[PDB]
RNA sequence: CCCCCCC
RNA sequence: CCCCCCC
RNA sequence: CCCCCCC
């Protein structure tokens, strides 16, 4: 059945069509200079609204990839958005769907905040902790990477990881600006995931283009490293099974486990088929997702559940346990094999 | 025999012609933000007659998928209905084969709702909470696709388990819109499916242009998830045969259930020569159904419904055991097997 | 005739 | 319906 | 995020 499910939804003759009378802002590679800039002025000053940070960095990976890339990118993605691009005035960029008033906020507020910092200290201000340092767009958009992890999970908890993960991976540009708020930033980025949805496949996109470089930065070889973080996202319980069959745990023998082995089996044949779009499809909230879940097999979900909390790797996870006898039962043996 | 009969049936040259003097309502894409709002006026207001709903449901899908591929959906579905547009009035929709009189009750009762809980409450609703909020005709179609799952089975049992299911499913729409009445239009959609079974594949189009999609909400992806759990209707059969073969029964290799594996493998044989559409055929009531029953081997069926029972899968399922001593032994080893 | 559980 | 930990 | 010794 899975396999002839995964056959009607790809062989589709016909093509979706949505967001048709909705517009979406890039800015063209000729003002990466100057969005940097602004990417970095979000950074190093402490502004009451972050509302717009995630459109920012978006914005660079817009001058990164070019307009006509990104619009290219974002048919292909299943949404008839048209770009708009992006101008210039006195200089300052007004970008569409981003409040000129916001801009004109986040330059005062970095500009009050370097000429307070000159004016007081001993003006010996190092290259890097500038606002126009040039990885400050990518310092930005590790945080939107953080936050991207965590998109398959809630609003408070993709939060709280975040900003627990960003205080280590991100300490060194932490260093660099002091005055950097990571929740408000996570926020915005969340709040931009969650609306604009072909931004995560622009994003995605970002990421493919940023691995295949040739050379990069620390900042990009950073963001990749979280990108790819987020490879698996949505699909735990796959990552886990294939765990469970590692640790030989007894409780797969059992009847019910060995019953809905074939469909098990099933649901990762159809993962290899897919391939290697096949992680990134609760990432992109594709509708495709969901052929993946192993909730039909309440079983094997239990066994696989109860190896990871006897293994102590189920942490904290919110998912549940159909058959209490089978986790119970694999957990104390995963505890056992553990000692 | 069994793949003679489906060359039969395949291979003809005619085509059938059937409701050749009826015709039926669809809705232009550009009134989606309208038939949207009907479409959520249903949900949030306790209305006395939930007759149309089902059509209103309808309505949005056609408003989705446009009114000429609906047509030609309707007509390539072997039925000669004559698509009605729909146009509106002095603004509201007068939809064909929709009382007006039930559109302006529907209205009036979520507008009086809607002022009662405005000048009581303290004026905060929010953007989630309104009836113009765009998830909600897919929060309608959500019932709907519920209710489409058991269309196999009989009235009451589909309603029951549509309300039990929903009271979880959809959880967080019935927060939105606390007077929602899940068995009322969990009602008008079972008569819609009996009634109109082009509305059937009509209902199926719009799962596959919706799963095929590039992005989603949450509403679009429930409503795929939905669809797909109604994937196998129909052929319970098939898949506890698979079950059992799993299991690895013993009494599958009894003498009468070794004599019948050679039409059973043919069932399953043509089960793969129809492909990813055989599971549909049940939902659709495709006439060409019931090549794929298993009820010409009786002591397979009962083997397939003794293993089920062992392993506590047959629930309350009301099939029929043809061999009870086959049904009994399957169902011992079954539950000596689970234990 | 067929269908019939749970998710 | 699905998802849900850590890195 | 990654890396981290010796030759």
């Amino acid at each position: 059945d899975l396999s002839y499910k995964h056959a009607i939804l790809k062989e589709s003759q016909y093509t979706i069509k949505r967001d048709v009378g909705t517009t979406t802002a890039v800015t063209p590679s000729s003002l990466q200079q100057e969005i940097t800039l602004l990417c970095g002025e979000i950074l190093y000053a402490k502004h009451a609204d972050y509302k717009y940070a995630a459109e920012i960095g978006i914005q660079y990976i817009s001058t990164a990839l070019g307009s006509e890339r990104v619009q290219q990118i974002l048919r292909n993605s299943g949404s008839e958005v048209q770009v708009v691009l992006t101008r210039t005035y006195s200089q300052m960029l007004d970008i569409h769907g981003v409040e000129k008033s916001w801009v004109e906020e986040i330059d005062k507020e970095a500009r009050k905040t370097m000429a307070t910092l000159l004016k007081e200290s001993s003006g010996n201000i190092p290259q890097n902790q500038r606002p126009s340092a040039p990885d400050t767009p990518i310092i930005l958009l590790c945080v939107g990477a953080l936050i991207f992890t965590k998109l398959a999970s809630t609003i408070e908890v993709g939060l709280e990881t975040t900003v627990r993960r960003a205080n280590r991976v991100l300490s060194d540009a932490l260093k660099r600006y002091p005055r950097m708020d990571i929740p408000k930033i996570a926020r915005s980025f969340y709040d931009l995931f969650e609306q604009k949805v072909y931004h995560r496949s622009l994003f995605i996109e970002y990421g493919k283009a940023l691995g295949s470089s040739s050379t990069g930065s620390k900042a990009e070889s950073l963001f990749v490293n979280i990108f790819m973080q987020a490879y698996g996202a949505g699909q735990t319980m796959l990552r886990w099974g294939v765990i469970a069959r590692s640790s030989n745990n007894i409780m797969l023998g059992h009847v019910s486990v060995q019953a809905e082995l074939k469909q098990v089996t099933e649901v990762y044949d159809l993962v290899r088929e897919m391939g290697p779009e096949s992680g990134l499809l609760h990432l992109r909230q594709s509708p495709k997702a969901g052929l993946l879940s192993l909730a039909n097999c309440p079983n094997f979900a239990s066994v696989v559940l109860g190896n990871a909390s006897g293994l102590g790797i189920i942490g904290m996870y919110r998912g549940r346990v159909p058959n209490t006898e089978l986790f119970s039962a694999a957990e104390s043996y995963a505890k056992s094999l553990k000692e």
